[PDB]
């Protein structure tokens, strides 16, 4: 039984669509495929679902792009559904609009800018090689538990100066943030609240130990950037360090799983990457277009008409980022990976002032991953009749990816 809410007075019947972001219709065929079902040739640009507390969904890439770019009309004061979860959410600076957002983003960019990220290449490669070597001679692995959930977590915990043994407990908090348990808006709100508190509890001693510290880790570097001529306050520090961990640990893990399932079903594409190493390097952005993972929201600042649709102040609009990169109005044959695609425009990293601060790190992890994978395991396929298990929510997830190959 799905929890359902009545449409408010300003939502007309013809825009209503029953869409469950946390359990998409057709999800067993894939996350991307399930979102694609919503984007039909005649579907309105904005549709309203009675599920997950009642909210709008942007169904086309240009609205998604525009909403992300327009913080004055669509605020980050609530970026989750259901509303209860969005109100419990306390991460920084992702809860803030400009101008409050901008000193915190500048602080993060001190640690995460492209020139900083470039320095990490060989440490990332070393981690990738060590994991791949554990199974490359074997001719099979379950890619999810043996690589995708291992590689990005080891990379991030090392960068953040944290013990790898914390991976499990941080992964559990991350799940309840992005895929909160519950069958009610209030239950999901409560699950997110508990996860968010868990992050704060974990992060507090690290902030206390690393304020003015001399560690060269990511957390010490960012935490000690002044905000408006002063040390960053405790409340903001909790939200900020928690965000670093959430962003570092959930995203690349899930991205890698979707990407790899597709590659394992497209040997011709894998072979191109092998024959032309520059096609691989240059084609990574195409993979980001193709394997979006985030579906999050914005809060309507005032009563307005937007793309022919009446919106009320306080309305939540969900932005399924897959519906930008996979929009057939933005990209021909959008479900196909074309490494030579000249136009890869997407919102996988969102847009506007919150456009992913970790995007350089994400690109490098993936580039390194594919380079070291193809070096040791040039050819591979998904196990015959294997059925990956898919999850939808604010961040998509996938498990059960059994790969097979002839040891080279
Ligand atoms: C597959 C890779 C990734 C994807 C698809 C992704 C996606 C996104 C998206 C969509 C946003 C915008 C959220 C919003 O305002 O609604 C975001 C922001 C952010 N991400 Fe990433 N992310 C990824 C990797 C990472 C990594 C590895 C980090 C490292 C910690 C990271 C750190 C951040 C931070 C700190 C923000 C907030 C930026 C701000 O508010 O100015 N992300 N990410
Ligand atoms: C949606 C995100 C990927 C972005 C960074 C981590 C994440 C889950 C957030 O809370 C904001």
């Amino acid at each position: 039984q799905k929890h359902r809410v009545a449409p408010p007075p300003h939502v007309p019947g013809h825009l209503i669509r029953e869409i469950d972001a946390y359990d998409l219709d057709g999800l067993e065929q894939g996350f991307h495929e399930a979102w694609k079902r919503v984007q039909q040739p005649d579907t309105p640009p904005l549709v309203w679902t009675p599920f997950t507390g009642g909210h709008w969904i942007a169904t086309r890439g240009t609205l998604i792009d525009e909403i992300y770019r327009s913080p004055e009309r669509f605020s980050s004061r609530v970026i989750w559904v259901p509303r209860e979860a969005g109100e419990a959410y306390d991460m920084v600076p992702t809860k803030l609009d400009p101008p409050e957002h901008t000193p915190y983003r500048k602080a993060i960019d001190k640690g995460l800018n492209l020139a900083e990220i470039r320095k990490l290449e060989d440490q990332i490669r070393t981690i990738a090689v060590e994991i791949i070597e554990g199974f490359a001679d074997r001719g099979h692995c379950e890619f999810g538990s043996e690589f995708s959930t291992v590689f990005p977590v080891r990379v991030f915990l090392a960068l953040a100066g944290l013990p790898v043994e914390d991976a499990t407990k941080l992964g559990l908090l991350a799940n309840e943030m992005t895929r909160p348990s519950g069958n009610t808006p209030e239950e999901q709100g409560r699950s997110l609240e508990a996860a968010n508190k868990g992050f704060f509890e974990y992060v507090a001693p690290i902030i206390a130990a690393r304020r003015g510290g001399s560690g060269t880790d990511l957390i010490t570097r960012i935490l000690n950037v002044e905000i408006d001529g002063k040390p960053m306050p405790d409340d903001r520090a909790l939200g900020l360090v928690s965000l670093l961990l959430l962003g570092g640990l959930d995203t690349v893990v899930n991205f890698l799983g979707f990407m790899m399932i597709y590659l394992s079903r497209h040997p011709e594409t894998v072979a191109e990457m092998r024959r032309e190493p520059l096609k691989l390097q240059r084609g990574v952005e195409e993979l980001f277009r193709r394997f979006a993972v985030v579906s999050d929201a914005r809060y309507v600042v005032s009563d307005m008409e937007f793309h022919g649709t009446m919106l009320k102040e306080g309305d939540l609009i969900l932005l399924p980022t897959a519906l930008h990169g996979l929009d057939d109005r933005h990209h021909d044959d959008p479900m196909t990976v074309d490494l030579s695609r000249r136009d890869v425009t997407h919102s996988t990293f969102a847009q506007g002032p919150h456009r992913c601060a970790g995007m350089h790190l994400a690109r490098l992890e993936v580039t390194v991953m594919l380079q070291e994978w193809l070096a040791r395991i040039p050819e591979f396929r998904l196990k015959d009749r294997a059925v990956p298990i898919y999850h939808s929510g604010i961040v998509a997830a996938v498990e059960n990816i059994p790969l097979e190959w002839e040891p080279q």
